[PDB]
RNA sequence: GGCCCCAUCGUCUAGCGGUUAGGACGCGGCCCUCUCAAGGCCGAAACGGGGGUUCGAUUCCCCCUGGGGUCACCA
């Protein structure tokens, strides 16, 4: 059938490029009733960041993907972490040795650098070491690596399902290291051994791996295995069109979650990086995307990741996709983080409802509506000025307000409309200064709902401190 | 620099020989309105250049230019 996989390297924060590629793998697998695997590719102890693995696994789940096999969900072809499969690569590297498809090389990293400086790349000089001598030097413990013995001269065909066939000249393919001197495999060796053993049939990955594909075609040949299909997705880009990077863009999934972007929205945006619905619709579910996915609709240009459009979309989910109650639940962590509390569920829900069309990220909610949860709020200069100018009519309104028995948004509107009328002034002349009194801002939701929200007592108490 | 991939508004894109080249973000204007938003309407904004194929290129081919990727005992 169809088996796909995402194979993150635990060497930094959970990367958006990873979610992006994971998203297309997951969809292609489901669209085909196949399997979607997670394989942790921790073969480089130097760049290994302890804790990175858990973080990428949590971020994929957070984003909404599920995998069928992996480190924390089991599966028949585990382990799913390459550091625990060392003996396997070891074994396969040696089998290549016997088949005549690899050779041992003993140069120190220093000699290699020098070789590279003189000829710009390893010259395969170790191919000339007599096999029996190489074997003996190995038994004596002399440190070495095992390299791919590329067939020279020659030609190697790679087929990418989206771009067609590309024919590399073997002179462009290096005699790559397959097993390092510390006994760890390089990415090239492990990737082929594990995709095979875990049965992957469809390799969907970022374009940055395209030129390394001919090295993999050869390894599959060397082992006598059937190569899988290859689909290379365009790289996500920084605004300057270079591959998205930590210094020109936000590439950490943790940053996005911390900033209050909903996983559903981030996920919906990533689908738009290379894919589009037939009918041109832009807001759709994870499930709908799976059902409509087709490689015929994947475009190959490198998409600039636009934060502004992501925010637009996040605001769109907040106001049109999630329910009022869902938004209220998700806003809690940010209120907590801001050190604010809500009196009750009822209160929080109404507050979130009044602000729904005014925040594009969950983090923005506590910021723009701080006055709705604490007395410790800021009063802007423009608001303070509007307040001062309207103090006279506010003082004249106060008594009429402490008299209003029915504190409702309809009652209050009628009360204030009349007062402005009887005062021959425009409602705004009375609404704006009151808004400033109640919120310390001139940019808020409707005055009547703002006035109704806290109840007569709390409202006047605040109005009073302003008239003080 | 060698090799490889890519090419429609500033950005994400629709288009698979004939369209007033469409949508979305962002930008501007208007409407709504107690502020700010949200929403609605209108608007400005693209086929990189040169050859060919063809009755007819945004679309098929070549070159160029442009952009990107890749050349580690990193992934
Ligand atoms: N570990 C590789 C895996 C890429 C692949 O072959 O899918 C990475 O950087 O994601
Ligand atoms: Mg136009």
């Amino acid at each position: 059938m169809v088996v796909t996989r995402i194979a993150p390297s635990p060497t930094g924060d959970p990367h958006v490029g990873t979610a992006y590629i994971a998203l297309f793998n997951y969809a292609w697998a489901r669209r085909n009733g196949g399997r979607f695997i997670v394989r942790i590719e921790d073969t480089d102890r130097a760049r290994y960041v302890p804790g990175a693995e858990e973080r990428i696994l949590a971020a994929l789940k957070w984003l909404g993907l599920s995998y069928d096999e992996g480190p924390d969900v089991g599966g028949p072809h585990g382990p799913y972490r390459q550091s625990e499969r060392l003996p396997l690569y070891q074994k396969y590297a040696e089998e290549l040795l016997k088949r005549g498809w690899a050779y041992r090389a003993f140069e120190t990293p220093e000699e290699l650098e020098q070789i590279r400086k003189e000829k710009g790349g390893y010259d395969g000089r170790a191919r000339n070491i007599p096999p029996e001598e190489a074997e003996e030097r190995a038994r004596r413990g002399e440190p070495h690596v095992i390299r791919l013995k590329v067939p020279r001269p020659g030609t190697t065909e790679v087929k990418d399902e989206l771009r067609g066939v590309v024919v590399y000249d073997n002179q462009e393919i290096p005699d790559v290291v397959l097993l390092k001197s510390d006994g760890y495999p390089t990415y090239h060796l492990a990737n082929v051994v594990d995709d095979h053993l875990m049965g992957v049939t469809d390799v969907i990955r970022a374009e940055e791996w395209l030129v390394s594909t001919p090295i993999h075609v050869l390894l599959y040949r060397a082992f006598g295995w059937e190569a899988p299909r290859f689909y290379h997705m365009p790289l996500l880009r920084n605004p300057d069109k270079t591959k998205i990077s930590k210094r020109k863009s936000h590439t950490s999934l943790d940053w996005y979650k911390a900033e209050g972007f909903l996983p559903e929205a981030l996920r919906n945006y990533l689908c738009l990086m290379g894919f589009s619905m037939p009918d041109g619709r832009e807001i759709f579910t994870l499930e709908e995307f799976i059902q409509a996915f087709t490689w015929e609709r994947v475009s190959l240009g490198g998409p600039v990741f636009d934060l502004e459009k992501l925010r637009w979309m996040n605001g769109k989910y907040i106001r049109e996709v999630l329910s009022l109650e869902e938004v209220a639940e998700r806003v809690k962590p940010f209120l907590r983080e801001a050190g604010l509390s809500w009196e009750s569920e009822a209160y929080l829900r109404r507050a979130v409802e009044l602000m729904r069309p005014r925040f594009d990220t969950l983090k923005e909610f506590p910021e723009k509506a701080r006055y709705l949860f604490t007395e410790d709020y800021p009063v802007s200069e423009k608001a303070q000025r509007k307040l001062e100018e309207g103090l006279p009519l506010l003082k004249e309104l106060y008594p009429r307000l402490r008299a209003q028995e029915e504190w409702t948004e309809a009652a209050l509107e009628a009360l204030l409309r009349g007062f402005a009328a009887e005062k021959g002034v425009k409602l705004g002349q009375v609404a704006q200064p009151l808004r400033a009194a109640l919120t310390g801002s001139l940019e808020t939701p409707g005055l009547f709902e703002i006035l109704a929200l806290l109840g007569k007592e709390r409202a006047l108490r605040r109005l009073e401190r302003a008239l003080a």
